[PDB]
């Protein structure tokens, strides 16, 4: 059974997705509700509770409630639109505007995670949703549990005193140091990568070459006849997401100003979508 | 003044070294200890706590009791030798005989440290500790805030997945993952040239090389005149602690392994120390 606090409030409903996800409506006000289901872990938990509680953004999921119980419960605001993976599965082809769109939202999305000092670490098509089964609706990313939390150093700490006795592997990481969140970025090539072509750059699928010596090299599995209907503009932003050079590799303002980005007319159906989202939340404003 | 709880249990007496720490009388039994004093922070304390706690090595240094109040107290052993670095600055001299004696200490307790997960990252002269005024004496290790716990790493979850989305720098960074420990063994490293030869082997006087480029190098400043009156034993067994290749860099089990410490006599005095330290302690045993 579920847990009686939980029970007091909601009513439960079907499962969504697999932790597992429940649909669910509030009591309150009727409305649906998504509830994370995760089983007992913590840290996990405890860290995506306190992102999220403190993150807000349009295209990063909201919580509603949490339940520390025999199980841990989340509250989030639905999706119904459901997974980006099924809408990619089985070479299924998003068309070149609906790419853009998605995108862009994830862009802004993984852009706001960085400025704000967290790393996602496991984007994928089935942690970004879909807000309704419009076409052209809001995207939220979801499932912070492997994300990571920038902070103070201890290497900063340790570069205060002298490297009297300081290991050499130390030092030499200070090249390198700082550059976690180009992970996001590497992630966010590959999966604009199958969105526009309806296959994955890296795959085990008729190659003798292993996947890890594939992805170290970055040599993606290119196939012409897929990609040429697919924009140079695009296929361009792809390339440069997906550069196995960390520090060479694009962040999320080059891609933001990377021309296939600078449409006016997505932007305008975003910005549509928001205000079309808020309207049921507007307060009057002193004019 | 100090907080009511301490000066309930001890009397407050001068300063030893430098946050800071004082000698005190436990009121209990009369006998002196040592309070290590740390103003408000707290992670390096809390870990620090939790890490002496559950550890329990001759060589590494006891928590006897803790005080959280407008500042952080530690209760710790005395040790009314000192520090380490006293008996080595101003290019002064340890015996070769008194560096393996307090070497293959100090190599006790970091390969307990290493066994038990944990890396002490602040290895350095300040931080060893003589037990009496003696030159025979046992050492322990101190200062602890710094220390990290191994644990089930993000990568190995990483590593359970395809890495379909995942990055070309984690894949490589698989590598060289599980070597932290080897910063200890190179911070060993330099500790026992100082013993030795009275001198840091990396260091700004007298060179137009940077003190980076000297460590990343691996060039340390050989003076002959200084050494010739030195082991060859000694000399080899740093020369394998202070490679700059983590991997290849000697271990604290190779460090034991080498000739230079297969020195029964040295073994000796050290058991002689041991039973020596807990004659007060011994309870009787079936026999
Ligand atoms: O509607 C939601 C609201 C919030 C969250 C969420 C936030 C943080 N973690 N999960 C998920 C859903 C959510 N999640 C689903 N599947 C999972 C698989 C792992 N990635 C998402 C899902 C699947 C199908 C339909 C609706 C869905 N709704
Ligand atoms: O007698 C002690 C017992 C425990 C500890 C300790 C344990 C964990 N942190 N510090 C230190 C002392 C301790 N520490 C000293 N100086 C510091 C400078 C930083 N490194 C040690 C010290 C210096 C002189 C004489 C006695 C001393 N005793």
């Amino acid at each position: 059974v579920y847990p009686k606090a939980l029970r007091d409030e909601y009513i439960m409903s079907k499962t969504l997705g697999s932790g597992e996800v429940k649909l669910a409506f509030e009591r309150k006000t009727c409305k649906k509700v998504a509830i994370k289901i995760i089983s007992k872990p913590a840290l996990n938990v405890e860290t995506e509770i306190e992102i999220l509680k403190k993150l807000n953004h349009p295209c990063i999921i909201k919580i509603k409630n949490f339940f520390d119980a025999e199980d841990y419960y989340i509250v989030l605001e639905l999706m119904e639109g459901g997974e980006l993976f099924d809408k990619v599965v089985g070479n299924k082809r998003l068309k070149e505007a609906t790419c853009k769109l998605y995108f862009y939202q994830m862009l802004l999305a993984v852009q706001y995670l960085h400025e704000n000092g967290i790393i996602h670490r496991d984007l994928k098509p089935e942690n970004v949703l879909l807000s309704s089964q419009e076409e052209d609706c809001l995207i939220k990313i979801t499932d912070f549990g492997h994300s990571k939390i920038l902070g103070e150093t201890s290497l900063m700490r340790t570069l205060c005193g002298t490297p009297t006795y300081l290991a050499p592997e130390v030092l030499v990481s200070v090249g390198t140091a700082g550059y976690n969140r180009a992970v996001d970025c590497w992630s966010l090539g590959v999966i604009l990568f199958i969105c526009l072509s309806g296959y994955p750059p890296f795959s085990e699928h008729r190659t003798q070459v292993s996947l890890k010596d594939q992805i170290t090299s970055g040599k993606y599995n290119f196939i012409p006849e897929v990609w040429a209907e697919v924009s140079e503009k695009a296929l361009d932003l792809v390339k440069k997401l997906l550069v196995v050079d960390p520090k060479a590799r694009f962040t999320t303002e080059e891609a933001l100003r990377h021309p296939w980005l600078q449409d006016e007319d997505m932007k305008r159906k975003f910005q549509d979508l928001l205000s079309e989202e808020n309207e049921s939340t507007a307060l009057p404003q002193v004019l």
